[PDB]
């Protein structure tokens, strides 16, 4: 099985996929985020954030209120399973999480905290 994925966020404010699969055998899963654009992070920086679909809007609301100083996430928000740092063009970051953290029967999503329009699903198979 494969227990990691490579994902890109670019200068046009989009990720290069809207769907990640996590094999049910994985105990840990790694997301390798890169930014193959030319814009730096103070213009078009991206991160990658994981929550349930049901929690996404609340995470974004509280992140918005927390602001740029906190990379648009409430610090220590228990609804956020994992997240990367904010990266600009040519930079990269990876995050690894325990697959045991996914609540059984719940659909998960990923998104960019800076650009909540950038989103997708993360699913067990
Ligand atoms: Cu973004």
């Amino acid at each position: 099985a494969e227990c990691s994925v490579d994902i890109q966020g670019n200068d046009q404010m989009q990720f290069n996929t809207n769907a990640i699969t996590v094999d049910k055998s994985c105990k840990q899963f790694t997301v390798n985020l890169s930014h193959p654009g030319n814009l730096p992070k103070n213009v078009m920086g991206h991160n990658w954030v994981l929550s349930t679909a049901a929690d996404m809007q609340g995470v974004v609301t509280d992140g918005m209120a927390s602001g740029l100083d906190k990379d648009y996430l409430k610090p220590d928000d228990s609804r956020v399973i994992a997240h990367t740092k904010l990266i600009g063009s040519g930079e990269k970051d990876s995050v690894t999480f325990d697959v045991s953290k996914l609540k059984e029967g719940e659909q998960y999503m990923f998104f960019c905290a800076a650009h909540a329009a950038m989103k997708g699903t993360l699913t067990l198979k």
